[PDB]
């Protein structure tokens, strides 16, 4: 990676299960970026999906940063797909377990564009579809997921306050620097026995409920 500062900071994400906060620690991570979606078909297996109120107190007593984050759909079932008519689902699916989490409303939740959209895709489909998640939760709650390409093209057009970089299709070692974090490895290590993906805090405010 060219330098662009530094890690602040580990966090993980994970679908699989649910991590107890002292293996979390264990791991050397200041929290988790957790699901507030549903588990698709064929995901029965996403015991991780949604994170529960008793999960969150237990990851908040330990000291541990929660962040939110929604992916419901994936390839062919992606989200934003749907544009405008998606987004209103999905924000609003997202924003009711955000609540029942525990979440508080001054926290945002990260919309996932788990894709490598062309230009095409992302003004056709992605714009509606961010903007009806701005339309239910505001754009002072509104995150994205998206590589470095697409973070661009939203920060641009004013869509979303929160940035999350993953690495699919963006250039090789590049970190955009609006992102907030930067997803590094993903599907190469466990904690817990649960897969795990690995995230840097690039920002000081970067979602965290507390």
């Amino acid at each position: 990676l060219y330098f662009q500062g530094g890690s602040l900071g580990t966090l993980l994400d994970y679908a699989a299960g649910v991590i107890p906060a002292s293996q979390i620690r264990a791991a050397g991570a200041v929290g988790a970026i957790r699901y507030v979606s549903d588990r698709r078909p064929g995901g029965a297996w996403m015991l991780g999906k949604p994170i529960q109120l008793s999960e969150a107190r237990d990851l908040s007593g330990n000291g541990l940063k929660i962040v939110s984050c929604y992916q419901y759909g994936k390839g062919s079932t992606a989200d934003w797909l749907g544009g405008a008519s998606a987004g209103v689902q999905h924000a609003r699916r997202g924003s009711e377990l955000h609540a029942a989490a525990g979440g508080p409303t001054s926290a945002p939740i990260y919309a996932s564009i788990d894709d490598n959209p062309s230009y095409e895709q992302y003004k056709n489909q992605i714009v509606p579809y961010l903007r009806s998640w701005e339309s239910v939760i505001g754009h002072q709650r509104t995150g994205v997921y998206a590589n470095s390409k697409t973070i661009d093209w939203a920060v641009n057009d004013g869509l979303g306050s929160y940035f999350w970089q993953h690495n699919w299709g963006s250039p090789k070692g590049y970190t955009h620097p609006a992102a907030h974090l930067h997803q590094v490895e993903i599907d190469k290590r466990k904690v817990g026995g649960v897969g795990v993906d690995v995230n840097q805090i690039l920002k000081p405010q970067f979602g965290q409920w507390a």
